[PDB]
């Protein structure tokens, strides 16, 4: 798995971008995150990605700031959230392009894992692939991802701009 995710560093925002906190789950090499938080500098990012190659390219970058964002190597399926991000934390977590990489039988051990730093107010932005080593997502089959792992969606809706998924659910 993370070799193949790995090999790559050798799926991006698209509109859906106050003491603000936030949890990029796959960050990447933060090409749309690291612009954000220069715009904005009250938002803290905790940024956590499979791939090592990623992190080194995420301190490379030039907009990084060590006191705006906190990198740290993680796999949300095994690996676990809370030991580098405090409990109930987080004002925002987005999961973008991100889910389809996990394999379905372990694809909610990172919802689960997500829920822990989750504030119980603030949601989970989603944009992911849909259908009508990645996997594709009816509408339906998420919403039941996110209700299995306790989360209450607020939007799910799918966008044709190959097809997108725009969804957001928010913690109880
Ligand atoms: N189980 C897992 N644990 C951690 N990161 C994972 C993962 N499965 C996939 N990823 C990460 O998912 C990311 C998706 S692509 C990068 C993010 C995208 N550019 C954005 O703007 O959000 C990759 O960086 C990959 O390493």
């Amino acid at each position: 798995a993370q070799k193949n995710w790995d090999l790559f560093y050798k799926r991006h925002w698209t509109t859906r971008e106050q003491k603000l906190t936030m949890l990029e789950a796959g960050c990447g090499v933060g090409n749309c995150l690291f612009p954000l938080l220069e715009e904005d500098p009250n938002i803290f990012a905790y940024a956590c990605d499979f791939s090592p190659r990623a992190i080194e390219y995420v301190k490379q970058n030039p907009l990084y700031d060590t006191e705006r964002c906190k990198v740290f190597q993680c796999d949300l399926t095994k690996d676990d959230l809370l030991d580098h991000v405090p409990p109930e934390s987080v004002d925002v977590v987005m999961l973008i392009f991100v889910l389809s990489a996990v394999h379905p039988d372990k694809m909610h051990l990172v919802l689960q894992n997500i829920y822990k730093v989750l504030k119980p107010g603030k949601s989970v932005l989603f944009r992911d692939y849909g259908l009508y080593r990645s996997y594709f997502f009816t509408d339906d089959f998420l919403a039941q991802l996110f209700m299995d792992t306790g989360y209450e969606e607020v939007v799910n809706e799918y966008v044709f701009r190959r097809v997108f998924l725009q969804s957001k659910f928010l913690k109880p």
